[PDB]
Formats: C-alpha cells, sequence, structure tokens
C-alpha cells in the first residue's frame, strides 16, 4: 500500500470519486513528476487511443502550469481516464 | 478588474469579439506566457476533451513561433474555446 | 517572389502537386526551421481545428527526425493541409 | 537483415506478434531513440492522419518515461499501427 498505487487502482476500477480524493492528496504533497508519469502509464497501459494520446497533452499542460494550477488538467485527465472503456 | 481576467471572463462568456479585443492587447503588450497559461486553464477547466487537448498544440505553436506570429494560433484557439460548449 | 511564399500560396490554393514540388526544393535547400514555422502559420491561419493541431505533431516529428527524414511528416502535412477545408 | 528493419517490415505487413517480438528485443537492447525514429517514419510514411499524429504523443510519453516503462506507449503504437 501507497497512495500512488491506490490512485492507479482506483482509475483502473473506474472510480472517479476515489481517484480525485487521491489526486488531491498527491497534488497537496507536490510531486508532479510521479503523478504525470503514472497517468501516462495508465493512459497507455490500462486505457481508447485518442484518450491515451490526450494524457500527454494534459501532462504537458500540467508541467507548463506547474502546481497548484496543474491540478486542473490532471483532474480532467483522471475523470477522462476513469470514464473510458 | 484586470485585462487578463477580463480576457478569461470573455471566453467563459462565449464572447469572441471581446476575447479577441483583449487578446490583441495582451499581444501588443508582449505577455505571451500569461495568455498561454490562461488558455490552458480555461481549456481544461471550462471545457469537448479534444478541444481541451488542442489548446496545448496551439500553445506549443505559439511558443515555437514566438511573438508576433504566435498571435495566429492563439486567436484560433480563443475562437475555438469561445464557440465550444 | 520567393519559394517559401509560393509554397504557402500553393497550400492556400489546395494544390497538392505544386506544394510538394516546392517542399522537395525546400527540403533539399535544408532550412527546416523556416519550413516548420511556415507550416504552423499556414495550419493556424488558412485552415478544420484537428488539422491545425496536427501540424504541431508533424513539426515535432520533423524536428526529432531532422533532415533528410523530416520530409516524411512534412509531406504528409502539406497534403493534409492542401485537402483540408479552409 | 537487422532487427530494426525487420521490426519495420512486420509493422508494414500488419503482423502484431512479430512486431511485438521485435519491440521486446529492441527494448532489451536499450536504444529508445531508434525505436522512436522508426515509429514516427512508419506512422507518417506508411499511414489515418490522426493515427500519424498520435504516434508523436506516444513517442513523447516514451521519452518522458524512459525505458523500461517506455515499452508501454511503444507497444500501444506498434499495435495501433499494425491495424
Amino acid at each position: 500500500y501507497d497512495v500512488i498505487s491506490a490512485f492507479q487502482k482506483s482509475i483502473r476500477g473506474s472510480d472517479v470519486d476515489a481517484a480525485l480524493h487521491y489526486l488531491a492528496r498527491l497534488v497537496e504533497a507536490g510531486d508532479l513528476a510521479s503523478i504525470c508519469r503514472r497517468l501516462m502509464v495508465i493512459g497507455y497501459e490500462d486505457i481508447n487511443p485518442a484518450a491515451a494520446a490526450r494524457t500527454v497533452n494534459a501532462v504537458l499542460a500540467a508541467e507548463k502550469l506547474g502546481l497548484p494550477e496543474a491540478r486542473i488538467p490532471l483532474a480532467d485527465v483522471v475523470v477522462d481516464l476513469c470514464l473510458s472503456p
């Protein structure tokens, strides 16, 4: 058990509410790199090729914005990846 | 009251004419970074996930071109985001 | 008259053959940055938002490949932009 | 004959299994840049314009992640391009 793996599991399980609970904690802890890395693996490994591609746009946006505003593209992507096939 | 904020409200309000009025002014002033930052936030927050992703491409184009030609992709995504859901 | 403006005009006029005629010459001359800048301006100015956004992907691919191989993404996009609605 | 061109040929021939077999070997060898180069060329030369663009995103993810985990977007693109 750690937060970043449970984040991933909740996204694999299509659980928006849990994924965003964990996202908020990851954001507040402030390591943007590992969120970004994780979301790209999930987008490519677990998920819809337009959705996979879009995870990269959202990560570039998160990286250009930086924390705290990075939470906006990331929240979007999390829900995107949760509702996806 | 602030130009960059009024720019943001214009786009949320779906007002192309006013959004473009403010863009031309942010452009004249040379603050490429704040335009780009605001567009990505609006794209991911207020908005059509393809439209969200496409703000990143536009911003990349803007950054690679630099001002003054950056106004071109920027005006394009301003209109796109205005007319979007 | 220069070739890069004539290249731009051909794409505006949806003329695949002329645009590829010019691209090949621009590719041979080898100023990749100038070709990339112009395609992004054409993509966002003259063109279909998905097609405008794809010019960025192709330019990124062209920069990663470098010349001579950059001509592959570049040709694909000149065609994409030629056919695309305006 | 070499692995990389054989890799390309099997993607050009729509052979998912062989392409994945070559990828795993290219991954084992540790040279990401070469995989990335070939993928972009196939996607642009042999191929949807959306499938072409989308290979650049996969490549960006691959470079951002590095190997070993870069194998994840790369496998996705190989399959994507095979079909």
